[PDB]
């Protein structure tokens, strides 16, 4: 997989495991969390190759995703391929930008600004892109590529690329997930 890279934002809201060179993780939160956690293995610097997982993810109570989780340096963008998810949808609140077909979904795709939050440079403004698959699913190849390409149409930098992670995140109620990530 040549992980180079370990997310791990409030991983202590519960039980975080990985090994890099396995490119394993897990995250148990089954007694919930009340704050945000964002956890997985990747790259120090994303690009649009493809990537490739399967994981056990048991998230229905919970605000919570199994997602492709990265940013754009500049124009500051956070960006997520969510694959599955329990009892939020992002598109349900944020800009719709249509749908993009991809590995076998549609996916919903929208876009939401967030002013002076939490970043990878402290707090600033940033747009959020999502891809949320119509069709959920714990294992597949995300062909990144489509997603970049399809959000490049709505401003997506789609290049100066940060960190890109497989990724459990939770901010609201309980659950469990392992992941494996193979390319």
């Amino acid at each position: 997989a040549g992980i180079n890279y370990v997310q791990n934002y409030n991983g202590n809201l519960g039980d975080f495991t990985y090994d890099e060179s396995a490119g394993t993780f897990s995250m148990y939160w089954e007694d919930g969390v009340s704050s945000d956690f964002v956890v997985g293995l990747g790259w120090t610097t994303g690009s649009s190759n493809a990537i490739t997982y399967s994981a056990e993810y048991s998230a229905s109570g919970s605000s919570s995703y199994l997602a492709v989780y990265g940013w754009v340096n500049y124009p500051q963008a956070e960006y997520y391929i969510v694959e599955d998810y329990g009892d939020y949808n992002p598109c349900s609140s944020a800009t719709s930008l249509g749908t993009v077909y991809s590995d076998g979904s549609t996916y919903q795709v929208c876009t939401d600004t967030r002013t002076n939050e939490p970043s990878i440079t402290g707090t600033s403004t940033f747009t959020q892109y999502f891809s949320v698959r119509e069709s959920t699913r714990t294992s597949g190849t995300v062909t990144v590529a489509n997603h970049f390409n399809f959000w490049a149409q709505h401003g997506f930098g789609n290049s100066d690329f940060n960190y890109q992670v497989m990724a459990v995140e939770a901010w609201s109620g309980a659950g469990s997930a392992s992941v494996t990530i193979s390319s």
